[PDB]
């Protein structure tokens, strides 16, 4: 695999690792998303301070397009887009 | 150090920037830059059926180029990254099944 292929599989592995903990094994609850972010993107999460929990709930509701209170793989793309853009702003600054 | 996922995000960003720097705007992809990015970076994706054919790469570029300026900026590239991650998600499932 190329380094980018290794990167895509790492992201997919990540999603499944957290989604499998509770409820539907293919979807993230808010708590599964919270664990995924705190463990996987700490540089980003560390920057948010007091309003971290407010940010995670806003991100989750924005991603949960069908309002069923869980993130499927397709809805997770929304979160990946936000993470990629945040790390992009870091890649520069 | 950075987590595996953080390393993954930086790899994706680095890849975009490497190809976008070749010609024209150094922060956007020409069709020729996108084509090289895909064939070099995601060969398993490009191996699928007809994705190596001009038709597929030209239609993916057209779909991604939302403002019709004949280049893919970083925000438009997220469209392509979503398509790639969804295809590699099927490959992840086929590998688990084998
Ligand atoms: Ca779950
Ligand atoms: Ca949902
Ligand atoms: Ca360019
Ligand atoms: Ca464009
Ligand atoms: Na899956
Ligand atoms: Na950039």
């Amino acid at each position: 695999d190329t380094p980018v292929e290794d990167s895509l599989f790492q992201i997919i592995h990540c999603f499944h690792h957290y989604a499998a903990r509770e409820g539907d094994k293919e979807t993230l609850s808010l708590e599964e998303l919270k664990a995924l972010l705190l463990d996987s993107v700490p540089r980003f999460m560390d920057t948010l301070g007091r309003r971290q929990p407010y940010y995670i709930t806003e991100l989750f509701r924005a991603a949960d397009k069908n309002k069923d209170n869980q993130i499927c793989f397709d809805e997770f793309l929304y979160i990946l887009g936000k993470l990629v853009k945040d790390y992009h702003l870091q890649f520069h600054r």
